[PDB]
């Protein structure tokens, strides 16, 4: 559950929070709008585990594998069992045009998975870019009755690292691994005003991932209609946005305002970007 | 309203946040369960006012003016009116038991206040003790009708600079100015473990003001209500925690994690701990 009678946190022994100490003095963790930015070092994983685990709740994590995508099945789900929101109750919803090519992976207990068959696209772009509409339209009433949060990522893609209930607010997204430490004038953001994922030069606070933001279900159900509502007027006024899906959920969250950043630490691309010292972790990575 | 569908917000300049510079590097910006703590240099205000205003949020501000404690209205109203919330909606909730000595104060527009008579007791203790429950049991109704959020505020005091919708959340403490560079074993904590108010030695995070404390409706409601039972449950045992209400919110806290946390900016005391480096602004300040 979401926003219920929240009950005591047991007594815990863990290090005392210093006021005059920062653990992390190398990057910003809090937007200017107060989100947390979420890097190592900024939590404390026991504290969260506890407040998650007191409100029973259930994490979807939506991926999709369409055509020759299936092949990264296998290593995804077997990560994920590793290493995602392990301990709490996992949903995973996995689209695919080719149900039998579906690996048939063995699950820790109290979590679970469904295999929800779509149609396959011809173009790479209608592909990534119809997954908006495939979470908002289709799977709305199913997402509202069976998960508390939805975590929504590509597939081509492992975990090698903790990935938790530190994540889970009513909206995040994650700063693209590319562009962190760049400024908002070099951000790869939509720049033509006839699409509606136009950010002017001076407009911009993040260039956030199209491949791994989440959040409430309602949250995301917001997001993913208004980024497929914004898709289909492009598509009638004969435009295209730049990078797809990513453009438009840019857009969205420059207007809509995430509760919390995850890091790039969330998602890394190691043979394109090594390992930069201000990744302490490497925790969900592109696979080569 | 609180929790309501947010519109997007307009096109703003301002500048950009940079992920590799933190402006505050002196101090701890969030707490280990991600909620930041609020510092001047940490928000931008520009923002947040759009955030809030859109939602027409409506803010109560409770004080207590019991006994000749009313002689502190004037420049306690006066200096809000200047400081506190000033664009937004505001409730001025005035407690007393002389109703004719609060100060016939100007606000600004969009800005009322209600006088509510109460009981003066005779210990000082108890009238501090007693705002618990005229805060929970006879106002629960009125609140949750009129405004979104509580601030709940001792009334020996004055505005002295901005104090606004950065701090509003579901729930929020402020950190003591006397405390927050100690270690937890120097908190003045109740000690004793026969009191409701018990934390042991190794336990806390935060030394937290009776004060300034806050919220949504619902979370103050709970906060008053589980500190006016554990008091309640004291009284019945023969004991009376060492500083009394801010002992049992303490308490609560420790057990209710704030979803933030105010700095010693917001509640300072300038004749005893003068004006350190650390202190870029005092925001609200003890009457000398
Ligand atoms: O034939 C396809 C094509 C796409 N996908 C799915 O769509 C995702 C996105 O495609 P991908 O090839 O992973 O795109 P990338 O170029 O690796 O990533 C960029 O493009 C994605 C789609 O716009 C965004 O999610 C990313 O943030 C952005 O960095 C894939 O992982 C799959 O989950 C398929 O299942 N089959
Ligand atoms: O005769 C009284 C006594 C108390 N109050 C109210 O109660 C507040 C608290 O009393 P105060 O004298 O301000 O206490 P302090 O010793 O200044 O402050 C400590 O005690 C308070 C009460 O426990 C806590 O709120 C503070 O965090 C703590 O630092 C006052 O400001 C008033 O609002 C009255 O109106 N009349
Ligand atoms: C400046 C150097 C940029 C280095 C990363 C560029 O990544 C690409 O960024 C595009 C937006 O400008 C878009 O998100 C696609 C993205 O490329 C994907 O992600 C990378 C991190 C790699 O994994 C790459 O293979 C993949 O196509
Ligand atoms: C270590 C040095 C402590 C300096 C401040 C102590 O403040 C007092 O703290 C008590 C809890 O230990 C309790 O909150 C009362 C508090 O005293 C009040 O607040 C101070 C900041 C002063 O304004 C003082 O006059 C007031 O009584
Ligand atoms: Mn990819
Ligand atoms: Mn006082």
């Amino acid at each position: 559950a979401i926003g219920e009678f929240m009950v005591s946190l047991p007594r815990m022994v863990y290090p005392q929070p210093k006021v005059l100490t920062p653990c992390r003095k190398d990057v910003l963790v809090v937007t200017p709008w107060l989100a947390p930015i979420v890097w190592e070092g900024t939590f404390n994983i026991d504290i969260l585990n506890e407040q998650f685990r007191l409100q029973n709740t259930t994490i979807g994590l939506t991926v999709f594998a369409i055509k020759k995508y299936v092949a990264f099945l296998k290593l995804f789900l077997e990560t994920a069992e590793k290493h995602f929101m392990v301990g709490h109750r996992v949903h995973y919803y996995v689209f695919t045009d080719q149900p039998a090519a579906v690996p048939r992976v063995t699950l820790g207990t109290g979590r679970q998975l469904s295999v929800l068959e779509v149609r396959a696209y011809k173009r790479w772009q209608d592909v990534s870019m119809r997954r908006m509409e495939m979470i908002s339209d289709f799977c709305e009433r199913r997402f509202l009755s069976e998960v508390d949060y939805l975590v929504c990522v590509d597939v081509d893609m492992e975990f090698r690292d903790h990935v938790g209930v530190e994540i889970l607010t009513p909206l995040f997204g994650t700063l693209h691994p590319g562009f962190y430490g760049s400024s908002r004038e070099a951000f790869t953001y939509e720049r033509r005003p006839q699409s509606q994922a136009y950010i002017p030069k001076d407009e911009g606070d993040f260039y956030y991932l199209g491949g791994f933001f989440g959040g409430s279900v309602q949250e995301v159900q917001r997001l993913t209609r208004a980024c497929h509502q914004a898709m289909m007027v492009d598509q009638a006024n004969g435009i295209e946005a730049v990078w797809h899906d990513e453009s438009h959920l840019n857009k969205y969250l420059l207007r809509h305002k995430p509760t919390k950043v995850l890091s790039p630490e969330y998602l890394w691309d190691q043979q394109l970007l090594g390992w930069p010292a201000v990744l302490r972790k490497l925790r969900f990575t592109a696979v080569p």
